């Protein structure tokens, strides 16, 4: 699957993930976000299930983008939890968390949950 | 905070999380869990906000494990999302999502979520 | 939003959620899920913000399914927390917590994470 | 676990959780939040499972709250997905997702999660 992941990926909100997948579980690449206190690419890291299950199961994954740049910082991190679904029309389903950085008295509304679908077409 | 953050944390279940902060926002290290199908050290890597806010919020941060290593593969990857807080009683407070590969007649039970709190001592 | 909430609902799964909006801010009905450890309608009970803005936002609303009836106990409990969006494509777009019953011990893989979409077609 | 639930209830944040477990597995009552666009008691609703495993695992259980009542109105809906644990020590551990009614263009940034613990004594 290092073969299938690595590459541009687009999700539902017209973001852009850009990433390449090694040989030993890595993930590194590059985040563009459509929305939100975002402009430009930001650095994304994050691993993935380098030898999966051979029974059509998907691919474990997650990677993390800290949402700070030359050009922008919004004080916050997003973490992408999902799997890379092969094939002729492939997909990586993910659920995501982001943390703001907060005062403790606001911590308790620090976090958002989404999800997202990335697909090679978008 | 690259100095707050890099060195050894430890959860509420008994696992351990090594760190180290780079200057630009990279976080890499190994992720020992106390519970489930993992056996050893996992490598992390992640992203921090290196200039958080100076009114007392935290630093937002995350971190992904694929939990595959030369002992175990658990078909799974988790991130944690959260953030940083310094002091004497330093911590680091996350929420995780555990995405394992599954079918896509499984996928509606494919993630788990929860929370993790880390500190210096434990 | 009474009467664009009241009726059956189905989501991507093929799970049919049948629902009553009380004037007041109450939700009743049955939910029966295509998926998983369920057999035939479960009673369902939430509740939604009866009196939502009119600036074109989704209307706030939620509820919970204790999967325990007649036929079936598999000693678990979803809750889904999302919004209703009226129109001629009305949608409930939902985030669900799912927990299980389990020992202490297991408490830390008791709670799965995911989403669900209903429309009044399928 | 009727009778263990049934009552009042506290968590870390200060908030007052009452409520009445029905012999049938409903949860009816009211809820106070210490923090957040809330004042006064809000009408809550949910289920448990009323016949859970006697071998020591928690009792799955769910509510849900509209954030409107006489006094305010924040366009937003929390359920809290979790486990009633008894004892000397009795506890609720819930996670939660708080939706807020949105425009579709900010629909992604609609929802928070979070965690509560709920004590007899607080
Ligand atoms: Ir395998
Ligand atoms: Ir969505
Ligand atoms: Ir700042
Ligand atoms: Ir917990
Ligand atoms: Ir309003
Ligand atoms: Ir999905
Ligand atoms: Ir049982
Ligand atoms: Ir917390």
């Amino acid at each position: 699957d290092e073969a299938g992941i690595t590459g541009t990926w687009y999700n539902q909100l017209g973001s852009t993930f850009i990433v390449t997948a090694g040989a030993d579980g890595a993930l590194t690449g590059t985040y563009e976000s459509a929305v939100g206190n975002a402009e430009s690419r930001y650095v994304l890291t994050g691993r993935y299930d380098s030898a999966p299950a051979t029974d059509g199961s998907g691919t474990a994954l997650g990677w993390t983008v800290a949402w700070k740049n030359n050009y922008r910082n919004a004080h916050s991190a997003t973490t992408w939890s999902g799997q890379y679904v092969g094939g002729a029309e492939a997909r990586i389903n993910t659920q995501w968390l982001l943390t703001a950085g907060t005062t403790e008295a606001n911590a308790w509304k620090s976090t958002l949950v989404g999800h997202d679908t990335f697909t090679k077409v978008k």
